[PDB]
């Protein structure tokens, strides 16, 4: 029920592509669960959904960002009259932890893209990638270089305070 | 000796900056040992000089590429004439092996780059960088998203069949 679903093995340990998603969601259908994967984020790249995450309902549409962390209880559920695609890359490694507290988002775990975000371009190529991933072709190496552009362009653009 | 030599900890195990650095050689004069470091590009930006090792003597120039390899016993040396320039970047981790065991250039450990080579700019880019090091604006980051970038533009240009 995904255009795409790419799952990575975990041979990595400071930084690591887990997988890399792509779903169009059914009308206020979505998922219900603790979060047992390292950190997922979320771009929406088409519609609305909401984003529940402890005791904050957010409605969320094209441009957005949500962020799954290890252990968060979650609910996120297509809009009934206009519901969303995401895009999604699953990460961990102990430098991608280190990466992520030096970023404002993990705490919140949504946020809005600005007019010329680099962080969409990455997500989409990504996922792009991972449609046709050949290790022999060297792909292994673009998706970990994205990896870094992906969270050098999160601290960029939702800096911690120094 | 050197207007940029800047050493970095050896804290990754799968992909790591070792150092960077930029020197103007002096005219006959050069290096001659056993490489200790794991993996050492240069790229020759002016002038010439010449790469010795197993044997080969390479004249390299402008354009041209060596890389220093643990245990290689190497000797390169400034024209007299009009001595070298080179920028380097020095670099480990078991993804760094792997990744250069795609690439042709381990085999003599020289190569020249093609007029729209995307590697000089790449090598430049991280000794710019190491010139003013901050890991708290996260050149940490920068720098090994620019050598991932590296490693790939090696196989893209010089790939094994
Ligand atoms: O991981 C992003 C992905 O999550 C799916 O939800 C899965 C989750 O991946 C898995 O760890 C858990 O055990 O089950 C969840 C399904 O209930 C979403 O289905 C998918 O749309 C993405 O959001
Ligand atoms: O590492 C590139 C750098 O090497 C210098 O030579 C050093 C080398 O780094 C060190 O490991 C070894 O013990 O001694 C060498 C000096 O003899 C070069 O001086 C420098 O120009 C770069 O090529």
């Amino acid at each position: 029920m995904q255009i795409l679903w790419k799952k990575y093995v975990k041979e990595n340990f400071e930084m690591n592509v887990d997988e890399c998603g792509i779903e169009q969601g059914i009308p206020g259908l979505g998922y219900n669960y603790e979060v047992l994967k390292n950190a997922v984020i979320h771009y929406v790249t088409k519609g609305y959904g909401t984003f529940k995450f402890n005791g904050k309902v957010y409605n969320l549409k094209q441009g957005d960002i949500f962020i799954l962390l290890k252990g968060m209880q979650v609910e996120y559920v297509a809009s009934i009259d206009d519901p969303w695609e995401y895009y999604w890359i699953g990460f961990s490694g102990s430098n991608a932890n280190e990466y992520l507290n030096r970023t404002s988002i993990t705490n919140s775990c949504v946020a809005n893209c600005e007019e010329n975000s680099k962080i969409p371009q990455i997500i989409l190529n990504m996922c792009e990638i991972s449609k046709t991933y050949n290790p022999s072709r060297s792909d292994d190496i673009l998706l970990l270089k994205e990896l870094y552009s992906l969270l050098y362009a999160l601290i960029e653009e939702f800096p911690k305070p120094f």
